[PDB]
């Protein structure tokens, strides 16, 4: 028996796992419970705080995968699959896993804590991708990552209601927030220096635990990756939540008054409430998801616009950052003329179309400021420009401005913060050469994946993604990714020069505005045509 | 006496003078009355056409200019005096000008029809810079200039109503369209080759004749200088201009006690009341503060135009017609010191972030805040959001590009797409002699010096190459008179026409043409095609 492996924490005994890395082992717990299983009665509540177990809880492998919809777009393509659940689906799924060094640390050591992202309805813990020893054993950091409730089951709200009050998935985050406040310190982990991670969903997530007071306390550092809580998909209203969450019922039969509605959509098996939650959005889109975070003024007191703007972020460190191409991947799921199998070269009726599939729900004067700003108007039918622009609207839309809107407003109020572009495209993407470096695929190189032998990344891509994993790292130790001066260093982004860097195969290079002219229109000018 | 400068036209006798010119003599008629004096009684009413004399009338110098403001901004300073009256004010002043080779032309030959600008609030055809002997001298064409009324006398209008009408002053130029119709020939010159040319409110003049049908049978082709009939300055609904009539009848009295009421009174108030007392009330009808807008000016009343420029553009057939058209490298410059906060010709105009905001009102006036916020989105660098001389020329582009080269790309892309042929040019050379600074560039009005040929002229200090410059162009233009088409009937590079897909036009300077895409495209998307959508919501 190896003692390294044996944990005790706060609700009992676990037994964890050693791995092998390039670099030496590293110890792994995976799949320690942290709530109740949020079933039967439990489902759409709270979580409640695992109750403790006697005997060993054995540790040393994944947990299932939140319920969640499977993507079937290009069934057995490695771009897709790469995303969707590896381990069995069940409502029975608040786990979450611990790396450390091998062995345990004896002195504390800085916390990253990983969220996925997965548009508030996909994602788990387990995707290869998150594999956190190669961080773990470079970096010499402790890595937590959770599962949390996605979909309805995570955020179906009908507001004002005791039976489905909305954001369980992000209380699920938060309940782990606390588990490893209490017990990380049992891994060798300081929960003094806890650095939160996310992409996507999971940095708008990020996002939303900065702006929450209950959750503010239990991190110091964030780090928001193509993802912020401000974006026009991470948040819906409560008009329109209780809207999705009654159509959801009606279109599984339900009722056979809230209590009543809830207590119907509880006797549902999960699939079945999974078949029909993309049919509850208001019309034919990309990048919106039915069940995401409701600002009802309980975990959000205010739309995280708002919060943004009214906060004092002195003491404040965050990491944020954008992919080179951050629309792209979205338009195969809906953009007319799209797909990842042709070259996507669309007409001009196609981009028009197009307009208000990637915009949706905007006025016809919105979505024709939207046309005029993205249309080269000597060059207004060239299919590959078209095509350029389209992933230009729907990634400066949704990704790339609200990320430079709270860039701005946090190092306005006080917070130093630090920006980067990456543009490395992964010698092992399966996606098409038109998609460019597509949103998510920076992960596997933060996460040092390349260092994998069996995988079949270059030697250059190893030593880019050593970079990454130590500027990461430097972040988290520090609030700084710099390595000491040699370099050029990476500025801090202030909302006066607006810089950030590349993040290449080269050398940092430092730039000024995160698509400043196009995020002048959707941060500044577009929000007051919505409101006249 | 001299058979040269002695013509008969349908009116009587007419003796002219001969003119010297640095390159050989050309005969002259100047002050030709076209229209019975427009004063006492008849201020304010269509022109009526000249009743014949007996006996001889002296056409031999230039008549009165037409009553109008003076401008006071830079007293005795050459580059605004150049635009001031330079013969006595009055409203006796509805006389033309014809310039004919010297000997008269044996067989019929081209004419061309000058219309000043000014804002229809100024100008005259006596100007200096619009002396037609050069032209007339070195492209052996016929140069016809009228007078026609202009502010309060030309454009004030009370709709519906006998008395002041309106477009009176547009009236004006078409009398003197038909007297070139019925009367050219005596002076060796072809009816049937009309080409009307004009700068700023005379380009836009020419553009309101191309889409007024009772014009458009006087004249074959035309030519649009730094201004265009759907201008944002260039016409007021029926409502506005009322409202100003009425406001200035009111500033100076009409109706004593009171405001509007009847219209025969009211007018017949106005009519009393000495030229002057007009004038110096006229620019306190506008709206607002403002640059580039001026108080009285052609009204859309269902009669010279039957809809607005914009739609009747939109609405032509333009098949048969030929046309050339163009901007100056700066338009918008010019009219920065004339009210946009912070902006002097006699320093360098670096204006503030908040000047430059308070400006946008002032050169986009009466929008609404939502319009305003979309042309700061639009003409700021967000890089570069407080940098002063950055905010200095996108405010020149503002003015610019809203009031002078949107509505000429748009004029010229439309009648391009349904059947003119167009040509199109941005004028680049800054004058040696140019009294404006450096920082407005190439401002409004000075490419017409080129044009008309004024560096040949011994008595100023134009370099050779200008004159040589200034000889091109009045090859381009008369070509363009002649055959309907710029280019020299070889190895010389060629002006393309203007589509509106391919947008080509030239770049006119001291250097040979230069083709290049589009006039401002990026821009005039916004003025064009977004901002009225957003003006209607
Ligand atoms: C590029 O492909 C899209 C998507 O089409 C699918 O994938 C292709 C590789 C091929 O297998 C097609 O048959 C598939 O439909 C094309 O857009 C579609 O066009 C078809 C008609 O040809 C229409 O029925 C679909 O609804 C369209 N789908 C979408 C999402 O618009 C597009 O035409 C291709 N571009 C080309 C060929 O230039
Ligand atoms: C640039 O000049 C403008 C215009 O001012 C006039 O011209 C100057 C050259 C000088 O002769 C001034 O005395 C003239 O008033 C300046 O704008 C003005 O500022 C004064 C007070 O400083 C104010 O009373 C006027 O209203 C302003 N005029 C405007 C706003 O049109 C401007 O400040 C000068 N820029 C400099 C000096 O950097
Ligand atoms: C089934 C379905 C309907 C409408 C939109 C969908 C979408 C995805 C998957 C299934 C969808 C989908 C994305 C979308 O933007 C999207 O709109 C990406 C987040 C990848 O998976
Ligand atoms: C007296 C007066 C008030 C308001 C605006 C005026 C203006 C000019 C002259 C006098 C003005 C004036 C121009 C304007 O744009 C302008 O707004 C240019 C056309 C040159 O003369
Ligand atoms: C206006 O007053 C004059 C003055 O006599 C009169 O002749 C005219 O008919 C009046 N018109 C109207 C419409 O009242």
């Amino acid at each position: 028996e190896d003692a390294e492996l044996l944990v005790t924490v706060r609700g009992g005994r676990l037994r964890g796992i050693r791995l092998k890395t390039p670099g030496g082992p590293v110890s792994a717990f995976l799949g320690i419970p942290f709530a109740e299983p949020p079933m039967g009665p439990r489902r759409f509540l709270p979580p409640e705080p695992k109750q403790p177990w006697s005997g060993v809880v054995d540790a040393t492998t994944f947990q299932s995968v939140c319920y969640q919809y499977v993507d079937t777009l290009y069934p057995g393509f490695e771009g897709t699959e790469m995303w969707n659940p590896n381990r069995e689906l069940s409502e029975d799924c608040l786990y979450l896993n611990v790396w450390t060094p091998y062995p345990r640390p004896t002195s504390p050591t800085p916390v990253l804590v990983w969220i996925y992202g997965g548009g508030f309805y996909s994602g788990a813990s387990s995707l290869d991708v998150y594999d956190g020893r190669f961080l773990v054993q470079a970096e010499r950091t402790v890595l937590v990552s959770m599962n949390y409730r996605v979909g309805a089951f995570g955020f179906l709200a009908l507001p004002g209601s005791r039976e489905a009050p909305g954001n369980v998935g992000l209380l699920d985050q938060r309940l782990a927030l606390q588990w490893v406040q209490e017990n990380v310190a049992a891994f060798g982990g300081d929960p003094t220096s806890v650095t939160l991670f996310g992409e996507s969903a999971g940095a708008a997530s990020v996002g939303m635990h900065l702006l929450s007071p209950p959750s503010r306390g239990l991190f110091h550092r964030a780090v928001l990756q193509s993802g912020a809580p401000n974006g026009p998909w991470a948040t819906v209203g409560m008009g329109e939540a209780r809207r999705r969450a009654t159509q959801l019922a009606h279109l599984v039969g339900c009722p056979p008054n809230d209590t009543e509605l809830v207590a119907c959509l509880r006797t549902r098996p999960a699939q079945v409430l999974v078949n029909h939650e993309w049919h509850v959005l208001p019309q034919e889109s990309v990048f919106r998801f039915s069940f995401v975070p409701v600002v009802d003024g309980d975990f959000l007191s205010d739309t995280p616009e708002a919060l943004i703007n009214a906060g004092d972020f002195h003491g404040l460190q965050v990491l944020v950052g954008v992919v080179k191409d951050e629309g792209s991947y979205f338009l195969v799921y809906g953009a007319p003329g799209f797909s990842k199998d042709n070259e996507s070269l669309i007409s001009r009726a196609e981009f028009l179309a197009g307009v208000r599939v990637g915009v949706p729900q905007v006025s016809d004067l919105a979505a024709e400021a939207v046309v005029l700003h993205y249309t080269d108007w000597l060059h207004p039918e060239d299919p590959a420009r078209l095509r350029e622009a389209l992933s230009d609207v729907v990634g400066d839309h949704n990704v790339v401005c609200p990320v430079a809107q709270l860039a701005g407003r946090l190092a306005a109020q006080g917070a130093r913060v630090y920006a980067y572009v990456f543009e490395h495209r992964a010698s092992t993407l399966s996606w098409p050469l038109w998609m460019g470096v597509p949103h998510g695929y920076e992960i596997e190189f933060i996460f040092g994946i390349p260092l994998d032998p069996s995988r079949n990344y270059t030697a250059e891509e190893k030593i880019f993604a050593q970079r990454l994993m130590r500027y990461w790292a430097n972040f988290a130790r520090t609030g700084d990714p710099n390595e000491p001066r040699d370099a050029p260093q990476w500025p801090p982004y202030t909302a006066g020069a607006q810089q950030y860097v590349s993040l290449d195969l080269r050398p940092l290079e430092v730039r000024r505005g995160l698509r400043a002219q196009a995020c002048a229109f959707w941060n500044r000018f577009l929000p007051k045509l919505l409101s006249a």
